[PDB]
């Protein structure tokens, strides 16, 4: 995974996010309205809650959620790194269907009132700008003015390797390879040096270049090519998606979805979206909540 | 810029091509039929030939052709060379031959690689900063560098090289990929925009992917490639934003493109078109199409030939 | 600033050190016998305590001492580190301890490194410029000691070999494990700046061929503190370095060269006087500008160095 | 191996020159008088010179008493003879050149008429008036370039591909990365970026610490292939420096308090018994034969 952080002019802030693995993860989109009670697992002492906001989840495998963005612009992603029982399908959502910003996040996790059942650490940001990170005891590390974010080392290990580079200059050096610390380096550096805009439209541009270059190229085998890249838009409430092999990128706007209390699921099958570009909104179909693994 | 070769299984041969530029360069698809006459320059001495092959043309400013694939199978991109020097004392004289249908007449006029190498051997013209140095492909994976070194005609057999962008000249070039590729692209490369760090990487990384004999599959490892080769837009702190990049299937006669700020990425298929003698020059605005994909033979519509 | 560690086998071991600098350092060898009452500090509150073991003191300025080795094989480095913050409010009103005399009071009261991180670990010290320290024993156990705002931390050096300046040792050994997946037979940093040198010395220290014969241990080790070294009247606006020491802890040697001299010489602690009682030696390097092997010879009696307090 | 070039102020010019092979080398110096007669054809040596002969039978480098200095590298690619190409060994093939040329232009006159025939190596001259080159057989063909601006030279590849790599990392600037590695390249390119950035100096003296301190830097560490021996050449001052890695002194022979009149002894410098050795070596060079000729 590469995560990295835009943020243009006039509050604009882009999300960016890529994942690589040596298979294909088959990852549809389900927007989720608010009001809808879920389970926090299907162990003993399971608890539950209910919806407070609506959300888009990248659902990999129709049985857990990858990242998604709620109606508040609040964004989480879910990276790889090497008490009431909470499953990690539904904990990407139970984070966005009841915490509005980043800090409300930060006080649910910091309270760590659950157990979880390679591993995975996230990446929390607000539509403020505000961005954490969170990594398993839990450490919630502030980003403040990192912009990027990948699997291995840890976030303190991380910010040593970024800093040593950034001594060394992004305009001389950078590290070309495929490991998580050498595209985190790049897109941190390229996330610094790229023209602030207030257009929505651009701004993903922007966003989708950096990604760009921090991709693994596809089939790369001598194997974690990247499968497919998610860009955020919290101001405008828009969430793109493309797979690196189809040919048109898309995005759902919750902004013009149906996210009230009893609002049927939709659901929008990457399968068969090849061709699709502009706005995704009118492709989804009303379909039942994806059945957590 | 950078010009990258992906040859999969079944003579399956992808020929990336991303420009990185300062500001955008208006670039425009023209489909060009047989039978048609052209001039090679304005200028007193110019001659003509009547193209043999109709060809697909990525026309900057609609004035000069940047790159283009003919009917063949045969694919020149021309790239940026700061040392580039076209004529000496001896060119002084023939006939002149303008940059902006230099492409097109090795386009019309040759259907392999070894044809474009046999009528540049002959040196026959002038050239008349676009200090530009070409790569030449054909359908069967040959691949050449074509290079001016003060009017000398410099040809090189790419053989297992597989990216080729910017200064230096080719020999410094393949000096700094066999320096590189001893120390191990698995191990370290470099991350930089430089025209040597986006070779080597693009070179690298053709080699290690997996060929495959799928046409669509083969177009989306070279994008990746270039995705990684391409430099960021509006990169700020020369050869800075890539603007747009195009991929030609050689095999199945599909010339793609698309710009980095555009939501689709669309392709021209010279099979299904009408490339006999006489037949209408057909224009792609990129302007317009915006939000299109797929085949894009559908938005050609008919124009005329594009003024040198 | 570098400082490298060489075991070979035998449990022979070699510390080698390098001091960078923009401007030479006047640096004299002391050799101090044992039983001598020193001061922590000429502060209110300062205490004091007599010399267990003799020890040899690279003296700078003939002021404070920047490193030494004692009888019992015991070495101690100081390198710059530029975070380092000494006291905070939990060190405010304990007894006073001088960087001039903090090197050899370790060297003085301590055996191994153990018994330093013991020591340590009380903290009942206030220090009174911004060094970080590096301690290894003759078994070869060596830690690295650094002041995190008022609190010693001590990490154990376990299978790194290198220790230059900045950053702290767990960023810089972020830095040495993101090189070595990278292979330092592939690509290593060839900078002067420290974490550059540091990859390289830890790098070089675990694959040159490890021995039993002390003098081929020292130049074994000398390459590879060379290689880290900076070249002369080359500096950074990091800079130059100025000389090196080659500690043999199994045999109680103390290697030493000026960058400008022709001739690199040792001080055999074995061979030396340094019983209660005994007189304080000074070997001015100012005056070794060419002399070559033990300088057992050239050590003449001195009164003990002021230092600066 | 790397070479680097040093130059100071007022015309002082320092060649260091460190030898890296898996296995030591047994190298003498032998200090040769004018009016020797040598076999390569035959002919009379101009001028004495200092000898650095690895085994006892083939000349490594050398420094004349004009201050021309020639060194010899490994490279991997070089091929001698060709179907174009009198024999001369390269035994004595460093020694021809500076017993009968004194300027790095003589030896490129001679070289171009290339009217003979020749361990794979290419070599570094450089005169006392700094003009340095580098001479390259590429397939029996001889290749002379001009080092220019560049100051550092190692094995391979050639020369312009390593100007290439050199010019590559010079964009990259040095004050920000520079390659540590041992390989060829990476010296090269540290070494060529130090002997820039180093204060150049009138003192002799310093020079050749400052000369020594970036060869050290270029040096590959012992038992790692591993560097045996390091030379430095004083052209101004005719001060032919060396030391063995592991030994405790650096000596040098002065040229100029020597005797090379014709009919002078052959002078050799046991470097197995000067461990300890330092200064001037001159009145350690005791008498000898002329070494025997591989
Ligand atoms: C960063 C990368 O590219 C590599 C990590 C990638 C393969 C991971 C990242 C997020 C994962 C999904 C998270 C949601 C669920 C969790 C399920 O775990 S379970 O609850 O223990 O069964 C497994 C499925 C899935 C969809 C994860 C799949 C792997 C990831 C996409
Ligand atoms: C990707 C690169 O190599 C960077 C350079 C880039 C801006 C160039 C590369 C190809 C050029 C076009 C080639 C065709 C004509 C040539 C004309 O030259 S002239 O005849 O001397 O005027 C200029 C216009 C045009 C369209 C070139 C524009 C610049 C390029 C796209
Ligand atoms: C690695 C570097 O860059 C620094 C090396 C060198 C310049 C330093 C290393 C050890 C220092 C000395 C330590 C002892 C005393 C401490 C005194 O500080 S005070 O007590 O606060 O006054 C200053 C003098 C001296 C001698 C230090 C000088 C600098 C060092 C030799
Ligand atoms: C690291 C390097 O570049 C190589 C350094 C070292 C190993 C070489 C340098 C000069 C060599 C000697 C040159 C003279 C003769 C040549 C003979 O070759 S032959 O005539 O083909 O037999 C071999 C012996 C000797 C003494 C060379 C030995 C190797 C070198 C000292």
């Amino acid at each position: 995974c590469s995560r990295v952080i835009y943020k243009g002019t006039d509050s604009l802030t882009v999300v960016g996010r890529s994942l690589d693995w040596k298979t294909p993860i088959p990852t549809n989109l389900y927007v989720y309205p608010r009001g809808m009670t879920k389970k926090s697992s299907d162990a003993k002492g399971a608890f539950e809650w209910t919806s407070t906001y609506g959300a888009v989840y990248a659902v990999g495998y129709d049985g857990g959620i990858t990242e998604g963005m709620n109606e508040m612009g609040l964004v989480i992603n879910g990276l790889f790194c090497k008490r009431p029982p909470m499953s990690l399908a539904v904990f990407v959502g139970w984070l966005l269907d009841m915490n509005a910003t980043t800090q409300q996040c930060v006080d649910v996790l910091k309270e760590h009132n659950f157990s979880i059942g390679s591993a995975l650490h996230w990446g929390i940001t607000d539509s403020t700008g505000h961005s954490v990170v969170v990594e398993f005891d839990i450490r919630i590390y502030e980003m403040g003015e990192y912009r990027a974010m990948t699997n291995d080392p840890n976030w303190p290990a991380m910010t040593a390797i970024i800093d040593y580079w950034d001594k060394i200059g992004g305009q001389n050096m950078l590290p070309g390879g495929v490991t998580s610390p050498s595209r985190c380096v790049r897109a941190n550096y390229f996330a610094h040096h790229v023209k602030p805009t207030a257009d929505p439209d651009l701004a993903v541009s922007i966003t989708r270049s950096i990604v760009a270059d921090a991709s693994v190229p596809y089939t790369y085998m001598i194997l974690s090519s990247t499968q497919w890249r998610s860009f955020a838009d919290l101001k405008n409430l828009r969430y793109y998606f493309d797979i690196v092999t189809d040919s048109g990128i898309y995005y759902v706007d919750l902004t013009r979805l149906d996210l009230y209390p009893g609002a049927p699921v939709l659901k929008l099958d990457t399968s068969k979206a090849t061709n699709l570009t502009g706005c995704a909104n009118s492709h989804l179909k009303r379909s039942a909540p994806f059945t957590p693994m």
